[PDB]
């Protein structure tokens, strides 16, 4: 909805956003939203995501598709009215994204999703990219395990010429919706095939906000390697504007750079990561700050 | 409608436009249009804005969507007829923009929306953009609060990978419409995802006139950063021709330039702004002229 | 229709076209077509202009839209047949342009619309453009008042982020149609938003011929400023091929060049204009010639 | 239809084609086809041309549109079957072009349309183009009068911002069909607006063959002037491949070059023309050979 | 259908393909397929070719169009099923190409179509192209007569601004279909207008296999001359990949190079041709080897 | 479906993927999936592949198309639900790819398909490409026979101007589906015509995963030769991202490089091949390693 502010309320909002990243217990936001989703009336639509055609499919709290739901409205705080209607398995009325309120007045946050190796990591979408020899696939799985901490991480596989890989976009959005509804740490291996249909465009522009709203993190690999300034600019834009965080390789093999948006209007943080391989390509991230916009663009150049 | 002029009536119009910016009490035009809107018959369509498809949704004076409204025509002064009809939630007949006359013979103005730090600011659309390290989001919020003065400013959030952000264009136009119908100072954070669907194109070409006619100001951030002459040129066209005023970053961190169109055929004014950050990135604009077209083009080069 | 000629009849036509610009009394053609229009049977469709979709809307001699008109044919001189039919507000049969014959055998003219400061001006479409500091809006209004002479000029406002400005193309073409049906001197401020839908394309290729046939002049501002060879070439083509006359700014501030097509197969004339500003930006054109195709292309280069 | 040949029959075909241009009486082919068209059963479809949408309209020998014609087939010599059906004013079955046989076994000719100043001119389409100061409009009218000889020439006007000019493509194809059905010499002033819709593409590719089949000549002006390699290549292709003859200006003012395709597989002829102006821009062509492909391309370069 | 191989059966296939070009009596494959076609049930669909829209029309063994044919399936050797159905003149079910098996296990051949001047020529499609002064039209006709030998060659005319030329794509595919069903040697003058609609794209990708399967040869002229890397690259792709053989002009007037694909996986052969003109441009090809891929690419450069 | 992992289960997965290529018996995965397929209920849809339009066709375990199959759902392990429904020959509900689970938890593998000349080859899609004189058709057939080993290889022929070659995309995908359902080693000659419709796009992004899941290998020829950075980049992307393995020619004639993806997150292997020709162009691959991402991109440059 829209929000109204004066100097006081705005300063309070910023303090609260700062806290959502810097001081809140890691993963607490996810726990809170899990509670909100579970308190929902059975059969109530909680998430709508766009399929390839641009239409949207809707899911309930248990990640089951809602095929028929008769028009139902809800008047919000600002007076606006929210409407949701599902017919023949497709949203007739409503919008893409969370269909129930998880944040409230607390918007524009990058809820700390986890802490690892002395660094806090944000929820939302993390795009892993860059050129060079450092491998991306091993990196997303290592990050997924690290941020997962005590919990297992969920893996969504898409568009690779390997066994068992789904290559259908509509099955892909279904897997992603189920993942965000049920797990805090999510790995997506290969955003490459989405990179374009309407559903693919909706996904790039929606996923970061969906995840951040949920308090979960979606770690997605994205290879720039494609000397086609049409697609490459799309890769840089997705990394610059649709990603909550960015993990990009450097000049040194095994070394990565993490750029994190800490919240609405807040500064971006940066830290380095060292890694090494064990058996069967299993990667390990070794354990034992503020960066300017000009610097951000410098890193974006790496993908050219 | 169309207007007829001779030397005398034209000179009077120009003096009137001049005054609407230079001498009228700040925000007085907004108060005037609030009165016109509130005098409208209940349930009467007052504003129509385009959704993604290119269709238009309609609202009444209370920012409530009109789903059904049988044909109804009104003959204007120039003999032209206006017909409005709404069926199944969409305009069957009518046009985009204000459906009731808010201006009358007083057209081509940039009604002063507020005065701050010794400068007069125009209503209509203000694009906040530029390259470099100066933060845009912090600036739009500080401008909102500064021009809001005694009033709270309205915040419309769109397309950012942060918690609680809507990324659905149709929810976006609904927010914008409600905001212009109810508040004098509006901040839109991220016009980035609009910059393209028919609805997006309608939005860019309509919002400036819509706001200027209401006497409200829409402060929208737009990032150029995207070395793609296709989009970058679209950013310059939007800053050049679709904005009533432009606020753009300088070579010096924290310093901004304000370029204001003061009226139809009138000269553009320019002044500088110094800013500084307080706690949690809350930005403060410190307190304590004419510019030719060539100069304007020089400033536009900055975005390359 | 088609016309047949031999050496004798062709020479007579050329002498008549020459006269229509060089010796006829200024504005007499407009008076003559006003008489043809008023002598039309009530309810008879006289003008059809394309809306955004490419469809056309029809008007009668009083600039009132005709929503229903059953099929009706008329056989011309060359034996051809003209058929007009309007259903549900849209032309079902017919063509865009004047639906009644305003010219007869007298075609290919640039009927003198007015005389000012010692120069004859042609009816039809005049594009006011160029780069540099000389302001276009002030010029089109000054030209409208100068060619208006004893009569008031009509102003069609379109696509500018100022108060009371319509930004809807279908309202715009209704405004234009009504203007040409009722006034000899018309000003269009901002052809920028048309410069693309089918209707926009129809407007650019139709308006010059419609106005010249009527004997009215349409003075339109068109800013080239937009380093995008796709649109800039479109601006040059509209100036070169869809304009009866061209008014373009020069190296010297306040100075303008007028390039006039005097008739079919005739030479283009050129003269200069000096201007100055008074109060509230009211511009005054000071008072007290054949140009080749190469010279013409030279002036077109100015817009790059 | 398809034709079968052996060395003898082929040598005879070539001799006959050579004759159609070099020795037949000028205009005799047109006279013969006029006879064939007049011998046609009343109401029989004789010509189909494509309107803007790509659909085709059909005309009878008197240039009147056939709105309803029930399916009717005719088996040709090679055994193929020709079908023509018209419903609601549009061709349901059939093809674009002449619907009755005018040539027979005599195909691939450039029937001499006229002789003037010691040169034979071909029927089909003649495109008049080039850069520089030599005027095209005066040239097409002078050529039309010259080739017309004892007969008047027909003028089809399209897309110029002058009085009486039709700017509707569908009215344009109607004018052209009527012209080819009734006159040997045809002038088309401004092919510029066709230069793109399906109907416009069909016209460029069909007109030359229609005219040559009829024995009439269509003299069309085409300005290249438009530094847009997309359109300019289209101008060069139309001049190179859809024109039976080409008349292009040279370095010397008033001087033109005529390049004529004399038939299927025959050599292209070339000759120069000197011209001068009299009163009111009436041009006169003064009175008192084989060119290679490489040379042809050299002239095509002139338009860049 | 699909075929299975082991070392033995593969070696036998290759010896068979080798012989189909090198040792079989010239034109014997055409005679063989004529027999297969004539043994087909009356009214049975044998060939389907795509019209402009992308739809396909169907013919029987006598080159007569089938407008109605109820579903009918046929199980092939590999267990695959072929279903053909024609409704309202268009294929409802089936595929483009030969609808009856003309080859069997003998696939991937370039059946020798004729022997002339000591050289063997392949069936399938032959593109005659190149830059320079050597005439293409005269050459395609002389090749047609030379390879026709004792038989007349068939001529399909398309898209030339000359008398009696069809310019309708759907009439074109009808001619081509009839020609391949009834004659061994076919000449298509001007593939220029195809080089783009779905039908045109289908034609370029289908004709070569269609002809090679029939044992007939299609000799088509294609002019590169069009400095537009978009189309020119399309000409090279057509000469490179869609043609069974290529005949291209040299630096020397009258001299041509023939590049022939002799079979699936077999080497390409090359030989030169000297020609001279007789009366009325009738060209005569005078009478009295392996080439690597790099050489081939060198020849393709000629078209730039 | 989605899979969850912790450090332990992830390491087990990687060890299993490693084994699936490095130590499993060659071809065992194919035998295992053949067993899963044959144990399926009769009439059960097992494979869906997209036709040209983007629609999908369905096949049962015997490679016979299913034209009608009423809605039927199956709930997986992650709680997801798979729904298949076929109506009028087309999938109404379901996804493209394998419709039955061939992999289970064992995903992300490149199942060893065969061992030859001391090297293990991966199933999935292998693209054979490169520039230069080394012939591709001879290579794909030699590779098919070598990996076939004791078994015959299946050949799918598509889009070549040779006898018996299908050129219809819908027949092509039916051929491919039948091949993967019945044979371990498949050769596709000429992927050129797919390199674009929705179905072509679906094929490139689906085939690798379909084949790898099955344990079969699809060896396809793809010629880069086409100096059009639009298609060339598409060729590089298909080689880089849609190929399980790549076989590309080098500087030395007859010599080839094999680049193999060994599994999800695993390293790419590389080895060289020497070949020579025998009679009738029958090629023989002579008998008697980790490569970095940078080295990979280097080989991709070869195709420019
Ligand atoms: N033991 C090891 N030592 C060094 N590199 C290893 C390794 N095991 C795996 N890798 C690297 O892991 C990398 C990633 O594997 P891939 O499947 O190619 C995913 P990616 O390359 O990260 O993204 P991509 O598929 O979009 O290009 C490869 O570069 C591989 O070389
Ligand atoms: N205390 C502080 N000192 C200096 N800069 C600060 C700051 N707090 C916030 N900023 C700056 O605020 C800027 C804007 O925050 P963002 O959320 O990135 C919006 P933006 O960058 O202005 O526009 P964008 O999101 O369209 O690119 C960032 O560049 C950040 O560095
Ligand atoms: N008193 C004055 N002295 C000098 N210039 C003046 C002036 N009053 C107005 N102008 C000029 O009037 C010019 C035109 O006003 P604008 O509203 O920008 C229409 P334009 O610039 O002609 O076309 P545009 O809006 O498409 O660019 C401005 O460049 C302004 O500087
Ligand atoms: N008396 C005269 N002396 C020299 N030139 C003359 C002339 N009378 C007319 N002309 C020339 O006639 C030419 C043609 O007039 P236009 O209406 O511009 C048609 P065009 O220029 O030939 O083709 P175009 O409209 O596509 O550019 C102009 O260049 C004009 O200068
Ligand atoms: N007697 C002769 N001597 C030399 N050349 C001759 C000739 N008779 C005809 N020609 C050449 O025959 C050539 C071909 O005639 P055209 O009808 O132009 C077909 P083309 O030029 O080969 O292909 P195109 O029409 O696609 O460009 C011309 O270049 C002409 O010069
Ligand atoms: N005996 C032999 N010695 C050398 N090369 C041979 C040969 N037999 C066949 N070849 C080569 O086999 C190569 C491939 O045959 P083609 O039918 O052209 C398929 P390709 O060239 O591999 O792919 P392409 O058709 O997409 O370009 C040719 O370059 C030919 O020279
Ligand atoms: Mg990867
Ligand atoms: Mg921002
Ligand atoms: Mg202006
Ligand atoms: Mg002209
Ligand atoms: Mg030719
Ligand atoms: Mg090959």
């Amino acid at each position: 909805m829209i929000h109204l502010y004066d100097a006081k309320s705005f300063a309070k909002l910023r303090a609260a956003q700062y806290a959502a990243f810097h001081t809140d217990a890691p993963g607490s936001w996810f726990d809170h939203t899990s509670g909100v989703l579970e308190s929902v009336e059975d059969g109530t639509p909680v998430l709508a995501i766009g399929v390839e055609s641009g239409d949207a499919i809707v899911f309930d709290k248990n990640a089951q598709r809602i095929v028929a739901y008769k028009e139902k409205s809800v008047k919000a705080e600002d007076g606006s009215v929210s409407v949701v209607q599902v017919e023949n398995g497709f949203m007739k009325q409503g919008h893409r994204g969370w269909l129930v309120d998880l944040t409230g007045e607390l918007v524009g946050c990058s809820p700390v999703v986890a802490e690892f190796g002395g660094h806090r990591y944000a929820s939302g979408m993390v795009i892993v990219t860059g050129k060079g020899n450092s491998g991306k696939t091993p990196l997303v799985h290592a990050l997924g395990e690290a941020l997962g901490g005590k919990d297992k991480y969920a893996t969504v596989r898409f568009g690779e010429p390997l066994s068992g890989y789904n290559t259908d976009f509509n099955v892909f959005v279904d897997d992603i919706a189920r993942a965000m509804l049920q797990h805090r740490v999510i790995v997506i291996d290969s955003l490459k095939n989405v990179i374009i249909s309407r559903g693919a465009f909706d996904l790039l522009s929606d996923i970061g906000a969906m995840a951040a709203s949920r308090g979960c993190v979606v770690i997605a690999s994205l290879n720039p390697t494609s000397n086609d300034d049409k697609i490459v600019e799309l890769v840089k834009e997705a990394s610059r504007s649709n990603s909550t965080s960015l993990v990009i390789s450097t000049d040194v093999d095994g070394e990565w750079q993490v750029l994190t948006r800490t919240g609405e209007g807040l500064q971006r943080l940066t830290h380095t990561l060292q890694t090494s391989y064990g058996e069967h390509s299993v990667l390990t991230i070794h354990t034992s700050q503020a960066s300017g916009k000009a610097i951000q663009t410098v890193i974006k150049n790496d993908e050219l």
